[PDB]
C-alpha cells in the first residue's frame, strides 16, 4: 500500500517552503529565507508573513484562508493522528503562520488587507522570492469597498484555528475569536465582493453566502455563541442552486470559491437536520455512485475528475470531506463503506495507484517539474535554466492529469503541473484519515537540508587584451546562490601575479599601472598590492562590494570587470606564465570558469584557490 505518514508529514511540510516573512530559526530547511520582508510598507502596517499562494510570490488571502481554514478543520477531526504521527506540532505552526498573518491584515477594527503583491508584476518574473525587486502593493477592503468572501474566509480560518488552540494557547484562541468576529461583522453588513478586485484574473469570487456560512459555522465552535449558528443557518437559501431547481448545488465541490461543501457537512453534524444531511449526501453520492443519473466523470485508472484546472486538488479535498462525513454517525449506513472507498481510491490515485506519484518528494517516480519559482531557483530570470529543480519542494501535490489519465511533468505546464496552497488543504485532511485507517510512519527528524549541487558564485575569466609589457583580464563574477538564494553585495576577487621578474629589473612592483570597462557602478580595481612577496606573490583587488548582484536575471546574477595591469612601455620582461592567475586562463575575451582568480564573500574564500 502507501505510507500515508510519510505523505502526511510532506503535505505540511509543503507549507513551511510557501512561508512569506521572517522566517524562525527552528526552520529545517537551508534554501528558503526571508522574503516579502517589506511587505505592508507602501501602507505603513507590518504585513509580512502569510503564504505564498502558489508558484507565484503573491499572497492572495481567499485561497490562503480557505486552505488554513482547511488545515484546522482536520486538525479538529483528527488530532489523534496528528499526536500519533508526531506532526501535531508542524502543522499548528503551519496554522499559526496562516492566522498570525491574518491578524496583522486586520490592524484596525474594520480594516482588511486581502492581498499582498500584483499578480501581473509578480508574475512577470522567474526568479526565487527572496531575492524579489518589483514592488509588492498592498489591497485593503473596508465598510466602502467591500470583500465579503475573502473576510469571512479569513473569518472561518480565525474562529478555526481557536478551536484548535484553545487547549494549549488559550489566548492566542482568544486572539484569533477578536479577530474573526471583526471581519465576519465587516463581510455579514456588507454581503458583498464589490471592493474585492486585486486579485481578478486570479481569485475573483464567484460567491459569499457559502463564506459566511462556513465562517459563521466555525465562529459558533469557537464561541458557543448560537448567535452564529442562527446566521450560518440563515445564508442557506442564498447558496447557489442546481440550474433550474431549487436544490441546494452538489455538482462541484469544497475548495477556495466555494465553501458550502465544508459548511453544509458541519451544519448536518451541529443539526443533524435532514436538509444538510441530504445536501452533503447528494455531492458525495454525485462523486461516488452518481445520483438521479448524474454523475462525476471518472478516469479509465480510478480518478474522480471534476474539471481540468487541479483535478487531482479536488478528489481529494472531495476525499477528505467523504471521510469526515463517513466517520459521522448521522452518515446513511450503507453509504458508510461506499464513502470511505472513495477517500482511499482518490488518496491511492495521488500516492501512486497508476504507478507514480502526483506528489513531490514522495513515492514512485515523483513530479521533478512542478510549476514553482523559488523550487526550480533560476538565477537567470528563466523558466527553462536550469534545466531542472535546484530543490525539492516535499509534499506538493500536482495539479494533475487530464480526463484519460493523461500527465506531462514540464515546469510550463499549468494544468498539470502546478501546485498550490489550496491543493494541498484537503489533502492533507485525508491523508491524515487514511493515515489513522492504514497507518504508514513519518520519517524520524525529517528535514530538507540539501546539498548545495551548484558552486552559488563562480567567476568567468578570459585573456582580455595582453601585449610585451602587460596582461588584461575580463572576469565575470555569478551569482548563482541558491542554498538560500541571496544578494551578494560584498563579493570580490584577487589576481595573483609573480613579479620576481619586475624585482629582477629594479622596478617597484607596487610602481606597475593597474586600470580598468565593467558592470557595475561600483567595481573597484586596486593597484597592485602584495601578497607573499618572499615569493614575489603580489595580486590585484577587484571589490565589488555594495553591488546589488543576485539571482534574478542575466544582467542582475553577473558583473564583468576588466582590468589590465602593465609594466612600463617599451619594456619586455613581464611574464604572465609564472603569474598563478594565468595558467589555463582562457586565450580569448570569451570567458570560461577559472578556479585560480578566487572569489570572496565578505573577505571569506568561497570559490577557487590561492598561491
Ligand atoms: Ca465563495
Ligand atoms: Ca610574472
Ligand atoms: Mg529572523
Ligand atoms: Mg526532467
Ligand atoms: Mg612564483
Amino acid at each position: 500500500t502507501y505510507n500515508y505518514g510519510e505523505a502526511l508529514q510532506k503535505s505540511i511540510m509543503f507549507y513551511e517552503f510557501q512561508r512569506s516573512g521572517d522566517l524562525p530559526a527552528d526552520k529545517r530547511d537551508n534554501w528558503r529565507d526571508d522574503s516579502g520582508m517589506k511587505d505592508g510598507s507602501d501602507v505603513g502596517v507590518d504585513l509580512t508573513g502569510g503564504w505564498y499562494d502558489a508558484g507565484d510570490h503573491v499572497k492572495f488571502n481567499l485561497p490562503m484562508s480557505y486552505t488554513s481554514a482547511m488545515l484546522a478543520w482536520s486538525l479538529y477531526e483528527d488530532k489523534d493522528a496528528y499526536d500519533k504521527s508526531g506532526q501535531t506540532k508542524y502543522i499548528m505552526d503551519g496554522i499559526k503562520w496562516a492566522n498570525d498573518y491574518f491578524i496583522k491584515c486586520n490592524p484596525t477594527p474594520g480594516v482588511y488587507y486581502y492581498q499582498v503583491g500584483d499578480g501581473g508584476k509578480d508574475h512577470s518574473w522567474w526568479g526565487p522570492a527572496e531575492v524579489m525587486q518589483m514592488e509588492r502593493p498592498s489591497f485593503k477592503v473596508d465598510a466602502s469597498k467591500p470583500g465579503s468572501a475573502v473576510c469571512a474566509s479569513t473569518a472561518a480560518s480565525l474562529a478555526s484555528a481557536a478551536v484548535v488552540f484553545k487547549s494549549s494557547d488559550p489566548t492566542y484562541a482568544e486572539k484569533c475569536i477578536s479577530h474573526a468576529k471583526n471581519l465576519f461583522d465587516m463581510a455579514d453588513k456588507a454581503k458583498s465582493d464589490a471592493g474585492y478586485t486585486a486579485a481578478s484574473g486570479y481569485y475573483s469570487s464567484s460567491s459569499f453566502y457559502d463564506d459566511l456560512s462556513w465562517a459563521a459555522v466555525w465562529l459558533y465552535l469557537a464561541t458557543n455563541d448560537s448567535t452564529y449558528l442562527d446566521k450560518a443557518e440563515s445564508y442557506v437559501p442564498n447558496w447557489g442552486k442546481e440550474q433550474q431547481t431549487d436544490i441546494i448545488a452538489y455538482k462541484w465541490g469544497q475548495c477556495w470559491d466555494d465553501v458550502h461543501y465544508g459548511a453544509e457537512l458541519l451544519l448536518a453534524k451541529l443539526t443533524n437536520k435532514q436538509l444538510y444531511k441530504d445536501s452533503i449526501e447528494m455531492n458525495l453520492d454525485f462523486w461516488t455512485t452518481g445520483v438521479n443519473g448524474t454523475r462525476v466523470s471518472y478516469t479509465p485508472k480510478g480518478l474522480a475528475w471534476l474539471f481540468q484546472w487541479g483535478s487531482l486538488r479536488h478528489a481529494t479535498t472531495q476525499a477528505f470531506l467523504a471521510g469526515v462525513y463517513a466517520e459521522w454517525e448521522g452518515c446513511t449506513p450503507s453509504k458508510v463503506s461506499v464513502y470511505k472507498d472513495f477517500l482511499k481510491s482518490q488518496i491511492d490515485y495521488a500516492l501512486g495507484s497508476t504507478g507514480r506519484s502526483f506528489v513531490v518528494g514522495y513515492g514512485v517516480n515523483p513530479p521533478q517539474h512542478p510549476h514553482h519559482r523559488t523550487a526550480h531557483g533560476s538565477w537567470t530570470d528563466q523558466m527553462t535554466s536550469p534545466t531542472y529543480h535546484r530543490h525539492t519542494i516535499y509534499g506538493a501535490l500536482v495539479g494533475g492529469p487530464d480526463n484519460a489519465d493523461g500527465y506531462t511533468d514540464e515546469i510550463n505546464n499549468y494544468v498539470n503541473n502546478e501546485i498550490a496552497c489550496d491543493y494541498n488543504a484537503g489533502f492533507t485532511g485525508a491523508l491524515a484519515k487514511m493515515y489513522k485507517h492504514s497507518g504508514g510512519d513519518p520519517i524520524p527528524n525529517f528535514k530538507a537540508i540539501e546539498k548545495i549541487t551548484n558552486d552559488e558564485v563562480i567567476i568567468k575569466a578570459g585573456l582580455n587584451s595582453t601585449g610585451p609589457n602587460y596582461t588584461e583580464i575580463k572576469a565575470v563574477v555569478y551569482n548563482q546562490t541558491g542554498w538560500p538564494a541571496r544578494v551578494t553585495d560584498k563579493i570580490s576577487f584577487k589576481y595573483f601575479m609573480d613579479l620576481s621578474e619586475i624585482v629582477a629589473a629594479g622596478i617597484d612592483p607596487l610602481s606597475l599601472v593597474t586600470s580598468s570597462y565593467s558592470e557595475g557602478k561600483n567595481t573597484k580595481v586596486s593597484g597592485v598590492l602584495p601578497w607573499d612577496v618572499s615569493n614575489n606573490v603580489y595580486y590585484v583587488n577587484v571589490d565589488l562590494t555594495g553591488e546589488n548582484i543576485y539571482p534574478g536575471g542575466q544582467s542582475a546574477c553577473r558583473r564583468e570587470v576588466q582590468f589590465r595591469i602593465a609594466a612600463p612601455q617599451g619594456t619586455t620582461y613581464w611574464n604572465p606564465k609564472n603569474d598563478f592567475s594565468y595558467d589555463g586562463l582562457p586565450t580569448t575575451s570569451t570567458v570560461n570558469t577559472v578556479t585560480n582568480i578566487p572569489v570572496y564573500d565578505n573577505g571569506v574564500k568561497v570559490f577557487g584557490n590561492e598561491p
